[PDB]
């Protein structure tokens, strides 16, 4: 069920494609990036083209887009992270198990940021041996989401004299929203790669 | 792509289906569990139809046949739960966020291994409660404490992992998966010691 805009791998599983500057693709993720990272400056981008992270993450979106019905599920986010996680996201994506503490946290998930700005921070994108910081663009199934408390390893319920039918994410604020956090596996595809430099 | 042997949902993608005693479904998996729990009491099994959880699963299971290029990756296995756990099984599966060989969900070879107290915990009322599960096994090692996934096959590619880690891997009487829709609820024991 590939997006017929991949590059064709030739019956392999996993390739990153780097995207040229002028192409509408590159420049909606420099724009977006830009919106609130002006100060820094990107090296690269490049498209993450994951056979089985992407069946299992289109197997989700199809089933959260029949439960919810008319929603807007899915966003697209950004995650900081160091150099020695990448090629571990690349191949496998997000693990909630390997996620650290965040600053300011609303459950035991992995966190997605609206801004770009917040993911740049050297907490979340750690700078490399060569000052080179990394930053994921995410498709993220956000659903129908709650304000998160530090507690949660899963999303709350909805109901709590129903307590397996649950929030699909949760958030800092819903009027608001400035980060997300899942706690389900294949809930966010990592799309884009971007490398860049102070 | 629903199982043949699954019973009408009436447009529904969630239902328990308590088995009919001496058919042929009833009577293989009771075998499976008299096998090492003949002194056990069965008051009920159940059939667990979970659409979401069975799609997502097989999608798994597809992958996991073309990664290791063989078909020989599922395995049969047993895991007890207390009473207040059974409801969210039931919907949403085995969640290694809720250990001596590892940060996992466990299953056990020997139904009575997962028959311990320690795991199937009697209810207010006497019930314990163990699920039959298919699980992706796939090529397991040994495992070892604090692991939040399998190891690598080979540290000179070290994003290629085994599917599960075990106690013996010679002679396995329990696996630990660590990853979501590795392993399907596909029967709920209830019984009594
Ligand atoms: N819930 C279960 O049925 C269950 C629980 C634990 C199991 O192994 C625990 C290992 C550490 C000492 C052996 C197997 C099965």
């Amino acid at each position: 069920n590939l997006p017929e805009h991949w590059t064709d791998m030739n019956h392999q599983l996993f390739c990153m494609v780097q995207l040229e500057p002028g192409q509408s693709e590159y420049n909606t993720i420099k724009d977006k990036f830009t919106r609130t990272c002006s100060s820094y400056a990107i090296e690269k981008i490049e498209r993450i083209q994951n056979a089985f992270l992407w069946q299992s993450y289109q197997v989700k979106k199809r089933q959260m887009d029949i439960k919810n019905d008319h929603k807007n599920n899915e966003r697209l986010l950004f995650h900081g992270t160091d150099a020695d996680s990448v090629p571990y996201v690349n191949q496998h994506g997000f693990n909630r198990s390997c996620a650290g503490k965040n600053a300011v946290s609303y459950g035991k998930g992995t966190y997605f940021a609206v801004d770009a700005s917040y993911s740049a921070k050297d907490t979340y994108s750690k700078p490399d041996s060569n000052g080179r910081k990394h930053m994921y663009v995410v498709r993220v199934l956000t659903g129908v989401f709650t304000k998160g408390r530090a507690g949660l390893v899963t999303p709350p319920p909805k109901n709590p004299h129903n307590p397996t039918d649950l929030f699909d994410s949760v958030t800092n604020n819903t009027r608001s929203p400035k980060l997300f956090v899942v706690f389900f596996d294949n809930q966010a595809y990592p799309e884009y790669l971007i490398t860049f430099t102070a």
